[PDB]
């Protein structure tokens, strides 16, 4: 079995009660207004940043190498001129770091720096969404705040270096599929895909409520 299919498959259950969260929920019905869509963006800022960095840490390392796509895939540009749009010319030191981001953010170092054979689970998780799933999420944001179709304030969403998000994460499941395998790896790759799953959950739920050791539970934990 293919890795893009194994992980699809392992994220198919999470995915469904990720999409009917709270805050989910709430979004597609169009009742997140800007301060809860800057709270979102704003973390994504922060956990892209690590998630890239660690990117670039492991770029010549085989087991993540092959998905290795920057130009056309990394997000941490976009969110910066997001952040410029929605906080301001010193977003800087006026975005919040939410403690279910900096959990996600501090996952993200250990995969990266301790266990980069699964960084793919972390890529994949939020990247193939973004390329599909987060086409929607656009058009919600757009319809619900009254952003331009110029994609001012939404530049996390838009892919200005592909010509088309379904094409590209195509290509992204195949090359995912000749990153070497072995049951090992497989097994550990789609466990941690439902980490991140989750960690996002915890996010979103923990955004929803602002709105309204090691083994030591994340503070944002459901
Ligand atoms: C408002 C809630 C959400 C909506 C509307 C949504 C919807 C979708 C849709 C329509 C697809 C494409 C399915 C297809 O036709 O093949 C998709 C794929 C995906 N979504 Fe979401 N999504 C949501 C939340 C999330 C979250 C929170 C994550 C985790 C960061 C996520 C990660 C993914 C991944 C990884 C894929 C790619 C699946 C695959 O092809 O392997 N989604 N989503
Ligand atoms: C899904 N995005």
């Amino acid at each position: 079995q293919d890795l893009s299919e194994a992980l699809k498959e392992a994220t198919k259950e999470v995915h469904i009660r990720a999409e009917n969260s709270e805050f989910m929920r709430n979004f597609q019905k169009g009742q997140v207004s800007r301060e809860g869509f800057k709270l979102v963006m704003a973390s994504l800022y922060h956990i892209y940043t690590a998630l890239e960095e660690e990117i670039e840490r492991n770029k010549q390392n085989p087991v993540y190498a092959p998905l290795y796509f920057p130009e056309e895939l990394h997000r941490r540009a976009a969110l910066e001129q997001d952040m410029a749009f929605w906080y301001g010319p010193h977003w800087q030191e006026a975005i919040p770091y939410t403690p279910a981001t900096q959990h996600y953010v501090k996952r993200l170092h250990e995969v990266g720096g301790t266990h980069p054979e699964l960084l793919v689970a972390h890529a994949y998780t939020r990247y193939l969404g973004d390329l599909s799933g987060g086409q929607v999420l656009k058009k919600i944001a757009q319809k619900a705040m009254a952003l331009p179709s110029s994609g001012e304030g939404l530049a996390f969403f838009t892919f200005p270096s592909i010509d088309n998000p379904t094409k590209f994460k195509q290509l992204y499941r195949a090359r995912m599929n000749t990153l070497e395998m072995t049951p090992e790896v497989k097994h550990r790759v789609t466990e941690e895909a439902k980490t991140a799953f989750l960690l996002n959950i915890e996010l979103f739920e923990e955004l929803q409520a602002l709105l309204t050791e090691f083994l030591r539970q994340r503070p944002a934990s459901l």
